[PDB]
């Protein structure tokens, strides 16, 4: 796997800019997943996941 | 794996910038995950979560 | 793994800037896994979480 | 693993530069997990976390 | 394992500049896990954490 | 000039949030005024200016 | 002027966050004004000038 | 002027929250000014500059 | 100029946080007038200047 | 000037904080007015100057 050259970005996140403004919020959560942010995630290899909630399980 | 050459950039994150304003909030939670931040996260190789809140579990 | 060059960044989290001005906020948790901040994690090789909150058990 | 060069980050985190300004904030707690700083976590290798909170357990 | 060259940085953290300005606060805790400042872990080879609030045990 | 009420923002900058990657950049200026930044200015009563860069004089 | 309230801000810059990464970069100046940075001034009543770079002079 | 209330922010600066990271870089200055910081300068009443570079006089 | 009330902010300055890492940098100046740093100047009232470089003379 | 209340912050700067981190650097200076720190200057009632480099006078 010889490279040469000048570069190369794989899996990258770079120029998220960002302005919220959210007067009133209120969450009520029973079970619990909630996301509400911002969330920049990045990566290369992977084998099951790249963000996530995910929902899992008996709520009565 | 033989490498030359200027640079390579796997898994980054390197741009955020935000901003938030939010006047008022409140959160309720019963069973718990709730991710309401920025949250930057970023890896190379993964074997099984990058990020995550996971809900896993029994409620009543 | 013969490497050269000038540079290799590999799982880094490098720009993030960030403001945030919330007047009033609550936050009742019952179960118990609620993450509100910035959250910077980075890493390079991971077997089973990058970040999380996990929301695992009994409630009642 | 020779290697060779000017340089290689592997899991850094070099640039978080924050400001939060809350005028009011309270929390109420049962069962226990509540991150709300700014967290800046960074490693190479794991076998199992990169932060967490994991609200784990009974509670009634 | 040779190397050479000029420098290697494997789990640093060297930027984080902080100003926090929070008017009133108050935590009611019950069963114990509350991590509210800055946070600035970072290592190099883990094997179960590298931070943590955890939650863990029977409350009534 | 009686006020009542709950708030009057009068000549504010609040929300300005900005991310920029110039790879290479050069500037030659022979009579003077060059503004290439963000410049966030923003005040009330004026009587003559916001911002400038006003270019005033004899060049040879 | 009476006034009554609960606020009111005349002339402010509070929300300002920036992230940048410039390379490579240089500047010859023969006259000399270069503005190149943030530069977040604010301001209430002015007579003449916010912010400025103002060329003024001979140059031969 | 009579006043009552709960605040009043006249002029102000209160939230720059910056990054910035120049690999290489250089200036030649001949006349002289040259701004390339930050520069949150902020005022209330002012007659005649808020920030400057201003280019005055003879260069041969 | 009777006031009352709970507060009033009039010129100020105070949230600035700030990261900068230069790997390589030079300055050559004929005349005089370089700025760069942080610069955080605030006042209240002012008859001329806030902050300057002024550039002003002759210079062969 | 009755004035009663709670506060009353008239030219303040009260949060900066900074990281710098510069490899190399250098300056040469020939008429001699360079500012690179961090400046946090900070004042009531002026009468011509917050704060300055000046640049003034014959050089050859």
């Amino acid at each position: 796997v010889l490279y040469v050259g000048s570069k190369t970005k794989e899996g990258v996140v770079h120029g998220v800019a960002t302005v919220a403004e959210k007067t009133k919020e209120q969450v009520t959560n029973v079970g619990g997943a909630v996301v509400t942010g911002v969330t920049a995630v990045a990566q290369k290899t992977v084998e099951g996941a790249g963000s996530i909630a995910a929902a899992t399980g008996f709520v009565k």
